[PDB]
């Protein structure tokens, strides 16, 4: 799956590690993360993230 980055602070969501402390298990693609999840480093919503294209 692809990584997504927060365009406000630079945090990168990597689907292989998820964000387990906030209920996103490793192996969850960004689209499936519940829509109320926010960036763990700056608090903005998923709407500020962009797919990291390879
Ligand atoms: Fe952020």
């Amino acid at each position: 799956m692809k990584k997504y980055t927060c365009t406000v602070c630079g945090y990168i969501y990597n689907p292989e590690d998820g964000d387990p402390d906030n209920g996103v298990n490793p192996g969850t693609d960004f689209k499936d993360i519940p829509d109320d999840w926010v960036c763990p480093a700056c608090g903005v919503g998923k709407d500020q993230f962009e797919e990291v294209e390879e």
